């Protein structure tokens, strides 16, 4: 009776790049799919935007700043992960019987208490970085060449794949090779007679621009360079939902599992995206930078061909998935997120009432972003907080702040009221980030919180 | 095992009660209460202003020590007297008693900083640093900006509560939770176990105002504020007789531990008098953190007596413990002590030992340092001060120039105490956090520099 | 068969001032005799180059950066120590059945929950503090006289000895004392009937530099005083292994103990010692201040005659005592040595292909060391990074940085790797070192790791 559960997550898919969500070049079929039988989400928004703090907030169902990961992993290695006292969505569905994989992408620490194994993932396979270079035939060689230089800080974009902590002699694309990963998963799952819960984190469309001839060959309309690259590399993410898809009725298991499909945050617009009709990109507040797409899939639970246009947090995944797992969730963990469900099913906002935030650091201040019902107040590049009426104004182009001075005021009062529980940050992406920090005095929430 | 009250007066000034030297506010209530008892002439609390005080007398601990040195946020936060220190409350409530809170928490308002979390069976008042006291007034404002949509709204004006649920309160503030206060006692008839009362009063803490009634009481006072707020003692004494009638009506007056006593010293400025000491409320000079207490026990504490060597706030924890036969581990690391054998003896609990004070400003921080007969200062970025403060109570004669060693020492063995304080886990005023991150805060090498 | 350990720690021992390791004029034949029947080690480091963050390293077997420890405890006293989640090997042996003796110099905390009967010690005695007057006829005046002046805050140097809590009367030359412990510890441990470890941790030659004349009567060819003074010091040290092994064979213990003889760091130039032939001294990152002289003797195990010429780690006795004890280590524990054993007798490097790090924090930067098998990279005086082939150039004198660029940058960038789980500073030896940390924005990696 309990649902399998997979939350599949691209990297820096753009707003607009996805057919679903309204891409005119780009297709998408396996993945809208998804959409046309299920629910596709118009204001699903993730925790930051950027890849680090998103996929911690996903995985712990906290706002990274509670938990000192509101920056990325240092880029060149570090000892240092997601705290392993908040117990990761993994953990809480295995110990209650799931049987649990994660693939791909990791950015949540490399060590032996943050790795995957002991994030409650049975099996793991993939590269533990922010990142990986695609193609074998060219990332393996350059990974030979350094390592019998006798260097040992090698760039974690080259560095082999692993299985469980076994380096392994890739031979695939990457996409391809997590999605023939995720069919071999939901085969193993089949022998189990537990329901499963499976992360497929897909680098895709996420740097370095890396496509197959054969996938950039079905988008001869796209003139652009690198459109027309990242086109290949969706389309490559497509190929794969396709074939998980097949194993998945293959196996009997489709009719009872419910897919998220989702990315971890806005598109980066100077790498080939597109956040149509959002305003900027990747690491803004911005609707641009942490309103993402999202669809949700499960038959006779899920309303196939809707369209649900109320606000929902990636946060609000973990208490969800517990909720429809069976699983007690302790008042000690300190979920930031709602179980969604309820207010799902009736059509409401599980939000109403309540905020959804954004705060992403900077050089010697914050940007921010409050979304609550029809509202969003942004603050960002030192400017005045502006509000802007996001059912009617989806593109952030017409303040009416000088006319809603006390709602203004309210909302960014109540968000200085949360800031306080912020832990300072246990890292940060550069050394020099991380002086700057201290020598700016940060958070300057005096900045960031002023008002009228 | 006894029952135990601690009635705590929000910015009593130490000679706005009748006992500790009023000539123009009267408290007979509470002055029964002395008369029948212990005075104490040199009681002091852990820090000079409300909520670091507090935190202080509930986990027995300096403040310093926990990150409890700032009020909280005064626009709300999800922060708080943090959750491993256990509350006297709860250390009670485990031996057995039953525990009720009242009128003003400041201690955090997030689910497991609340009063009902900490080993508070019964609470009723508002978990803010103050309120408005007539509610013909408040709820008003709090109906208005409500139906506006508005969330943060001024805690000065929410509406009170009982365990989590609202209420609308009818009375002048005061008065209701005086009331609460004898439906306390009432309720704890019935559970025959011992029980434990934290009776934490507003008043006479800001905003001035008072009732008509109490006002009329004192014609002979001249100036606006300083009437306000003597009616708003008097509401205090008013509720303190009320309690006692409910105490003996019950018979449990004989076998309970009355404390009453200030959280700090008063402000001059908003009503109060410290008299005979200097300056007052958020000082290191004795007039921020030298307050009037009382104990009264029938056959247990001596009646008609003044107790004239130093106690703290931070002994309430460890006295009320050992007088309930509640052990304390060693892991809990409380910085004051079991006053009660040094107390029966007549000789000073803190024989040898100093109890201070230490308050933060901008860029610098005021301390103070009382041991024996000797009372160190450092304020105003001045060089340390030394007075014999049982011949020079008004900090009037600097004699350090004569006492080099001894006031060296002093300064030393705090800053030695002051390696284990934590960073502050918050403070009252985003601006204030700022600051005390961009000035390298604490600044230590000015606080603890000799010559 | 699990074997004794004991662990003997001088303080401040120069490179050059032991026989076994290259000393012309100071002799110490009952070290050398450990030595001859035992192995040297030409590259033994300790994790930090002065006392008290080697010595949390050596007991914790962490580097001192990771657990707030990177810092000499305040010099005046303080309520803070190496903090206690992290298992002392003395406690870890402990509860592997070991009895256990600690001699002389903790300075690692003196709370109660710091003290060494609480970090796995049945047995200690000595002094809490960072060292101590050598004469009891000298010191126990000074303090008598302060105490009975009334102060509390008495220079640690002149306070009395404890045996486990309780003061003592000390009557020998505190190095001798230490000594006949050490015998009295080891004739308990022979009716005890399990395996035993000691920690003798001396205070020579640490200063001051005081020494009996009997010593310095043996150095009559020594013609400038400090060193003389440094050179009977040395020897008192060497009369006492000489003494502690004549108790161990009486005992029949000999056989069945490794010893090991070391420095916690390098030795002061300006306080009479020698480091010949390393540059620089105590508190460098050069090779003078953390490389240090070692042994190991522990007859038909350790190899006699021999010297071991890789890489050693003062932070690998941690689990290599473990392994030799049967004692089960976890993984988070978060050990940063390894245990040296199998590679110690294949004489293979125990490092291999893996950093040995140093980091001292200074006024607004830090200066660094990285040791990986013949490379030497060194971050000192705020200059660009040096890179040495320390195998051809242990003296440091020929930077080949300029013709090894992507190695050199390799090695930093792991350091910097390698930086990011260093917890803040929990205290400084000074209070304006600690206000001069949050000035410049400490730590200043941003010039540390530069490439
Ligand atoms: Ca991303
Ligand atoms: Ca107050
Ligand atoms: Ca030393």
């Amino acid at each position: 009776q309990k649902p399998n559960i997979i939350l599949i997550v691209a990297d820096d898919l753009g707003y607009a790049d996805v057919g679903f969500n309204g891409s005119k070049d780009i297709i998408t079929p396996n993945i809208d799919d998804l959409a046309k039988s299920g629910t596709s989400f118009s204001d699903a928004y993730v925790a930051h935007p950027f890849c680090g703090p998103s996929r911690a907030a996903l995985m712990t169902g906290r706002y990274p700043h509670k938990i000192g990961s509101q920056f990325n992993l240092p880029t060149r290695g570090s000892n240092v992960g997601v705290p392993t006292d908040a117990k990761f969505i993994s953990k809480l569905l295995n110990e209650n019987n799931y049987f649990t994989g994660a693939l791909g992408k990791w950015h949540m620490g490399d060590t032996p208490q943050h790795h995957p194994n002991k994030r409650g993932f049975d099996e793991y396979y993939g590269f533990l970085g922010g990142g990986h270079n695609y193609f074998p035939d060219q990332y393996q060689p350059q990974y030979k060449k350094q390592k019998a230089q006798g260097l040992k800080n090698i760039f974690e974009y080259i560095t082999p794949l692993e299985h469980n902590g076994k380096e392994v002699k890739e031979t695939q694309y990457i996409t391809d090779a997590l999605s023939r990963e995720a069919v071999n998963f939901v085969d193993k799952a089949v022998n189990k007679k537990h329901p499963f819960f499976l992360y497929l984190a897909y680098n895709a469309p996420h740097t370095p621009l890396q496509a197959k001839d054969e996938d950039m060959a079905m988008f001869p309309n796209i003139k652009n360079k690198d459109r027309k690259t990242y086109a290949g590399m969706v389309y490559a993410v497509d190929r794969g939902v396709g074939k998980l898809v097949e194993a998945l009725k293959k196996n009997n298991q489709y009719d009872n599992t419910l897919i998220v499909f989702m990315s971890d945050n806005g598109g980066k617009l100077s790498k080939g995206a597109n956040n149509f009709p959002l305003k900027a990109g990747k690491g803004s507040t911005q609707e641009g930078g942490f309103r993402v797409p999202m669809l949700f899939h499960w038959p006779k639970h899920v309303p196939a061909g809707k369209r649900f246009s109320h606000p929902v947090s990636a946060l609000d995944l973990y208490p969800t998935f517990a909720a429809l797992a069976g699983a007690k969730v302790e008042e000690n963990q300190h979920l930031d997120g709602t179980n969604m469900w309820p207010a799902f099913i009736k059509n409401e906002n599980p939000h109403k009432d309540e905020p959804i935030y954004a705060l992403r650091h900077r050089k010697g201040y914050s940007d921010a972003a409050i979304r609550m019902n029809q509202w969003k107040a942004l603050k960002v590049n030192q400017q005045p907080w502006q509000l802007f009426n996001i059912e009617n104004d989806i593109s952030e182009k017409h303040d009416v702040s000088k006319s809603n001075k006390a709602l203004l005021t309210d909302m960014v009062r109540e968000m200085e009221k949360w800031s306080w529980d912020n832990q300072q940050p246990s890292w940060f992406h550069e050394t020099t980030e991380g002086v700057n920090w201290r020598l700016d005095a940060m958070p300057r929430f005096d900045k960031t919180f002023k008002t009228t």
